[PDB]
C-alpha cells in the first residue's frame, strides 16, 4: 500500500479529458476519505466522504480560496462501504470535473478555480488503504 496522506503531483495541472484514477480499499469503520485538487494552497476541488455526519453517509464537495471554505455541493448518493475495494475516476471536462465510483456516474463539480493548469496536485486522506493513484488520457 502506498502511504496516506498521498500527495500526487499533476504536472502541469490539469486538463479537460484527463483522467485521474485511485484505488484503494475502505478500511473498517471507517469515517472520512478526502481527496484535495489543489492550486498551490488553494484547493479547486475537495472531494469528501463523510461516513457518519450526524448518522448519515455524504459526500461533501467544495473550494477552498485564501483558507477559506466556499459553499459546499452536497450528495447523498453513498457508493462507498466499509471495508470494500473501491475505484474513484475523476475525469476532468471543460467545466466541470465528473466522479464516477466503481464505474458508476456519482456528481459533477462546476470548475470555481478557472486556471486548470495550476491546479498540480492530488492529495488522498483519510480512513483508506491507498493501491494506487495515477492518470492519463483519454
Ligand atoms: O466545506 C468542506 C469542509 O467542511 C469542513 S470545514 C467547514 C465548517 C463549517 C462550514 C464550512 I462551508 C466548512 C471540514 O472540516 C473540511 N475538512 C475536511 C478535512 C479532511 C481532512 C482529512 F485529513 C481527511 F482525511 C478527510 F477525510 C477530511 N479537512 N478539512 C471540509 O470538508
Ligand atoms: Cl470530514
Amino acid at each position: 500500500p502506498l502511504i496516506v496522506p498521498y500527495n500526487l503531483p499533476l504536472p502541469g495541472g490539469v486538463v479537460p479529458r484527463m483522467l485521474i484514477t485511485i484505488l484503494g480499499t475502505v478500511k473498517p469503520n471507517a469515517n472520512r476519505i478526502a481527496l484535495d485538487f489543489q492550486r498551490g494552497n488553494d484547493v479547486a476541488f475537495h472531494f469528501n466522504p463523510r461516513f457518519n455526519e450526524n448518522n448519515r453517509r455524504v459526500i461533501v464537495c467544495n473550494t477552498k480560496l485564501d483558507n477559506n471554505w466556499g459553499r459546499e455541493e452536497r450528495q447523498s448518493v453513498f457508493p462507498f462501504e466499509s471495508g470494500k475495494p473501491f475505484k474513484i475516476q475523476v475525469l476532468v471536462e471543460p467545466d466541470h470535473f465528473k466522479v464516477a465510483v466503481n464505474d458508476a456516474h456519482l456528481l459533477q463539480y462546476n470548475h470555481r478555480v478557472k486556471k486548470l493548469n495550476e491546479i498540480s496536485k492530488l492529495g488522498i486522506s483519510g480512513d483508506i488503504d491507498l493501491t494506487s493513484a495515477s492518470y492519463t488520457m483519454i
